């Protein structure tokens, strides 16, 4: 019932830094992570390239270039094999590129792998931000909308060791529908990373707003359903582009009690007892208690 | 489409005071309201007696003192006639008595009044926090799910004059839910009362948090919904048992723009622009465009 | 005894807007002001000109352009005769040039304005920030420290109507010795404006805390202190050059009590009560039953 | 030039809780914070007796059993020989009591100690809160003015292993000048601990701000000093009294980067880099560019 839980929260990854040195990075993490006695790490979204969504492009060939076709690939393996022998589970994102009959599906997506290097858990990005289509007065684009399809798992919630694990993509966190789902499955730690930039192109006058929406959201999310949570960004100036920091762990009363102070590779840990979330969960949100979900009924609607 | 909202906080009422008294104060906080420029003006949760679910009543007729049989009666119709003449719409919650069928219905109430002084529409609490039957474990009781049933209208949203308002009642307001419902009618502002105690006895390693757990719900109920919100508290220590501060006015944002610091009667107010909505809700919160409610259908599961 | 302060913050002023249409958009602010009941309005820092220290100036008659050299002048009259017969009283920034036995002083400075009209007070900016000569890695400019030279009144504490009232100018709020010492002279309320870029080239690491430092810095003052404080901010996209929102009204506990969330010309208000103070300056923060000034000699050091 | 700093947070000690007991409560703590890796441990004030200043002594000899007149004396020491042994620095809070010439002396008092078990620094409370005569309407007392005299050593700052360190004890937080004298000796982690009531009987109308106001003081006096902080209070239930929780660590830039979430004993870490403090003092808080101390006399005046 108690564990160690770190965010690993990467700094920039270059449009030409490889996957060989940004897994290179990730492996160092996972050793100042043993260093400090963690359980299982978070990672960030997409977090073995450079956040390619920021550009338009014209080429199929490389645009491909940036997704996963295995996971993991020869490249990927030592971050398996190492987290494994050091018992240490972990979530980790990437595009994932699939191949269906010759059609191409292509998803924003984060596994949970278990101390015994099991992939246990999918889920894939739902809420994609951004827009469909090139924007010109833009400084950089977000074309998740292009790059992804919605992902087609459901928000799901898994066992992975001792503890009951349900993943988030960055801009899924700001939907309490994100959070409800699987805290209707009884996810005890709610995780997942993000890319946030702190500019938004059409709505600037909410800029000097960023790190207040992102910890809210948190926050929030984890009071409202007694749930751990974690977000890992990556963060500081990616090809031109500053990403916020602020990666943190929250507990399931939303106090965060672990948070970023760097704009780079940056590990932080908090001890979790799973059964805190009773606080919450057998009181004031005992939800079997206190719900009325046939008065609820407009959110399911479509 | 701009207005000044207002928040009435209301100081402890005790067993003693009258309907008449607590009217009186009522009349001087809307005077101080049309004073500095206000429009609408939003009034605590049972905002007529003391807090009576703190108590175990054994006598039925004494605890029917506590509701209404009208609204408005002959002592709160000055209530009333004062805000039709100063042009001033109001949210007023009462305790609500109503025979229908054989039934004596027992409500936690609320309602919408307008400009021209008529109640445009009613809500009736659906979250009702506590518990039923007498507890001997507890300091204070906290009787909500015996002297009241879950409210019977759903949430719906209204038309006051020129701005869509949704109600909640309390407890409510920790619950995305109650918000998701409203946000999906398109309102524009959320507004309603609370008796927070800053003592729970279940939970008491949660007191020194009441201020954030309410203020966490009200900024991030706004945010994911695009809402202006209200929220007046009746505050301060009342019959031997304090309860919270922090009557709040939020922006759509998230952002506080009204706090009360007295634990007394004691009105704020802000400016309201109700197209700042239009900055969340025709961008990152675009239902529309964003949501996926195929992937939702366990929030409406019953 | 009790009033209703208020802030009125600036949207961007462009180089090419003459002092007349500046003195045009105060004066709507001053009116929307009365219309809430206001006694007391503070207005940004430097609040008649774009934030020229962003630029290098050879040209002197120039830069000198961008001074008053009487205050009022007849451009800005209408501003204090309109205030002065609507009875409110106001805290004006602008840029000072006076020579005196054969120098040329530029001073920074702010004043207070009474209810009647009358000039009851000047403060001239202490803690200048930026630098003193052109710097190459600059995205923009910050040269108070060459426009400018330190003021030479001190942190005074004057008489306005019925408050004790001490001003600071932008970079001042963030050292706790101008609080301290306006808090020693028993100042009621101290105010004053800013221009506060949320792009620091020298550490742009800590962008995206701009409004934290700015809300932290204000909050703490008025706590540390028992004083009301208010920080009128000239904000929005001036000239390239992203300012800081965020204006805000502060209780003496340290509370926020008002707070704009428009980037353009917007008006918040809040009641102060003088005798709030004695909460801090009575008990937990009564200086003379508490303080031990023996040790803090290190401060006074130069 | 790198180092893990903990928190030792304490919950409840008991009137009659031995010294022996809560020696090995403090021990175990060192356990928990060699498991994450850590180089300094602080303790809480008066981390080895119940908070005896909330009542009204009336003989002589009981009041003295609460002090230490050694340090240590044989059943501190194993505390000492651990963290030798072991290889961490702690601060650790006490009553000191000390004969001079049949006069005795009364200090609230905390020590640093290093890797390898020396005393390398002493600081006495300064700052006393409270009452200093019995008062028959308050539910506990708060009694320091009377069982302790002012500190005698100023606020010194000390090399413990690689760090500076400065101690503060308490109330001491609150005081801009406790930071401010410390900062301008260079302190890189200035740290202590607490015994935070959530009940003020003469000012209860700041009960729910108790937590508002603590840690607005560590993260103010961080960001303005520029300097790593840690606060290890005494927390829960007392003898009646709640004490306040919320132990932190805190970065120069004012970021909370550890939070306590129980009343219990809890170890906290954070990862600290004694060279960030130059993200403050050498930029934005450079003292010795901008500060002007010829206009802060009156803070140093008695």
């Amino acid at each position: 019932r108690q564990m160690i839980l770190a965010v690993g929260q990467q700094g920039p990854i270059a449009r030409a830094e490889t996957r060989e040195q940004v897994v290179g990075r990730l492996l160092d993490m996972l050793t100042n992570a043993a260093s400090r006695g963690v359980n299982f790490i978070v990672f960030p979204e997409l977090a073995l390239t450079t956040f390619f969504p920021r550009w338009h492009f014209t080429d199929e060939a490389e645009l491909d270039s940036f997704y996963e076709t295995e996971m993991p690939g020869p490249v990927v393996r030592p971050l398996f094999e190492t987290a494994a022998e050091l018992g240490i589970g972990f979530n980790l994102g990437y595009a994932e590129l699939v191949v269906e009959g010759g059609v191409k599906r292509r998803f924003n997506t984060s596994i949970l792998v278990d101390k015994s290097g099991k992939i246990v858990g999918k889920y894939r990005k739902i809420h994609l931000p951004g827009h469909k289509e090139y924007e010109a007065y833009r400084p950089f684009q977000h074309l998740e909308k292009r790059y992804f399809e919605p992902g087609d798992l459901g928000f799901p919630v898994y066992d992975v060791d001792a503890a009951k694990m349900g993943m988030f993509i960055c801009n899924d966190r700001r939907w309490p529908e994100t959070w409800r789902v699987m805290g209707l499955k009884g996810a005890e730690i709610i995780c997942g990373g993000y890319n946030t930039p702190t500019h938004n192109p059409p709505v600037p006058q909410h800029d000097h707003l960023t790190s207040f929406h992102h910890l809210l959201s948190m926050q929030c999310g984890s009071y409202q359903n007694g749930a751990w949570s974690a977000a890992a960004g990556k963060v500081g100036m990616e090809e031109g582009c500053m990403l916020l920091g602020h990666s943190c762990i929250v507990a399931p009363t939303g106090e965060i009690v672990a948070l970023t102070t760097t704009l780079e590779d940056e590990v932080i840990t908090a001890a979790l007892d799973l059964d805190r979330c009773r606080e919450l969960r057998e009181h004031i949100f005992n939800f079997k208690a206190h719900r009325q979900p046939q008065h609820y009924g407009l959110i399911a609607e479509f």
